[PDB]
């Protein structure tokens, strides 16, 4: 499923995202937007070291869910990568959750640096009512 801007913001804020471990639901949607452009079914496979992102967030399987394929991996949020894969966001939302819980926080994802990081993210929520 390919979200729509305002459908998102939405939904997270119903998921309790807004102010998770002091994130604001707009980081989320900085987030998910460079990511995977609010897309639940993208999977990027990491050549370098035989990892793959999954979903909306572009969670890896090296750490957070299992996919059996990857040398080395643990599986954190306890869940088959292809949980990351489906149009509910539930799972995908409570391993976010999960990966946030660690001490980089957001900062986890390098895309939220390079993107979302000291911008103004408030583009990514107006108009939306959350
Ligand atoms: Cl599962
Ligand atoms: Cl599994
Ligand atoms: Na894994």
């Amino acid at each position: 499923k390919v979200f729509e801007r305002c459908e998102l913001a939405r939904t997270l804020k119903r998921l309790g995202m807004d102010g998770y471990r002091g994130i604001s639901l707009a980081n989320w949607m900085c987030l998910a937007k460079w990511e995977s452009g609010y897309n639940t079914r993208a999977t990027n496979y990491n050549a370098g070291d035989r990892s793959t992102d999954f979903g909306i967030f572009q969670i890896n399987s090296r750490y957070w869910c299992n996919d059996g394929k990857t040398p080395g991996a643990v599986n954190a949020c306890h869940l088959s990568c292809s949980a990351l894969l489906q149009d509910n966001i539930a799972d995908a939302v409570a391993c976010a959750k999960r990966v946030v819980r660690d001490p980089q926080g957001i900062r986890a994802w390098v895309a939220w640096r390079n993107r979302c990081q000291n911008r103004d993210v408030r583009q990514y929520v107006q108009g939306c009512g959350v």
